[PDB]
């Protein structure tokens, strides 16, 4: 069957980390599901672009399992995803399973907030560094993407599409990766 | 004052195409209007996200004038604009007043449709080529961004920040798109 991602989406997000990877997944085949933190309503990015979620994150939950669970940056949105009990069964199940777990720029410091993926390398947006690394948990890499098994870290808006692609390559193999990135017209 | 944009958005645009020109504009300090050309209503992107436009076209248009018109790609996006009344008299405006157009991936090809540019360098993504250079009224090109004068065409999401990065040193110069690109993590 196909695979499926959650993309978690709250106010803050910045939406070139949230929409790039949807738009290069759903490329990939992948079933993406684009679950408002707060609901259904719409969201509000951080730079004022409004995206409307596909689904509510109490409803997507419950048609989990995922084989990816995405987090976007973005300062405000990371706390957000940070703050959310939510955020933190659904990223303790996807663990507990050995699902795959991306997030990108401030997006990984809310896997501090939640405890997850300990002793991984990973990186982060520069300014997310020191959130990142309060308590020395994670092992710090400058790596545009940094996949440590199933904790896969990008840094920010331009590495979004190298990100979106390690996410492909992943779940659906190189092949497929190599077949979506050409009509992108990347470097 | 501040420079302002007018980011014309219509069902099947590319999300990539449309969203990093808005949020880099933004982040050069630019005044964006997010513009739906079918009205106020949200937008179902090319690859499916939902976009809620800042204002109707019919609205927009009315606030006038902008220091660029920007007209993302996406092949039914594109075609959408190539068809529309007011998308022609908007860019008509916009040339005869000497303000820069910007059009990216299968955008450039409303260009053509609305006769708008002749004798000018232009690129395409690559499929769109064929659609552009019917009856030979452009010179073609391969660069990643192509700008004469006051045409700025580019070629595909994986373009979308070398395009943005254009359109902000074309309004506000080289130091603040340079001051806008590092902290994005480009190459
Ligand atoms: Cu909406």
């Amino acid at each position: 069957a196909s695979k499926r991602a959650l993309v978690i989406l709250a106010k803050g997000a910045e939406e070139m980390d949230t929409v790039i990877p949807v738009d290069v997944m759903r490329r990939a085949g992948i079933k993406v599901t684009v679950a408002g933190l707060a609901g259904k309503d719409p969201v509000q990015c951080s730079r004022d672009v409004v995206i409307c979620p596909d689904a509510s994150l109490e409803d997507a939950k419950k048609e989990g399992p995922y084989d990816v669970v995405v987090l976007p940056g973005g300062n405000l949105g990371a706390q957000n995803l940070s703050e959310s009990a939510a955020v933190k069964e659904i990223l303790k199940e996807q663990e507990n399973r050995k699902g795959l777990i991306a997030a990108i720029c401030a997006g990984p410091t809310a896997l501090l907030a939640h405890e997850i993926g300990f002793g991984s390398k990973v990186t982060t947006h520069p300014l997310a560094k020191d959130k990142m690394m309060n308590g020395g948990h994670y092992t710090y890499s400058e790596n545009r993407v940094e996949k440590d098994g199933l904790i896969l870290t990008s840094r920010g808006p331009g590495t979004s599409f190298e990100f979106a692609l390690a996410i492909v390559e992943a779940l659906n193999g190189k092949e497929v990766a190599a077949q979506v990135k050409a009509p992108l017209v990347l470097k």
